[PDB]
């Protein structure tokens, strides 16, 4: 999920990554 892991970019490696990209989604 794109936004999903726009969070991720957004929080860094903080937020655990946003739980691993949700448990490896796109």
């Amino acid at each position: 999920n794109p936004e999903l892991q726009r969070k991720c970019k957004e929080l860094x490696t903080r937020x655990x990554x946003x739980x691993x990209x949700x448990x490896x989604s796109d």
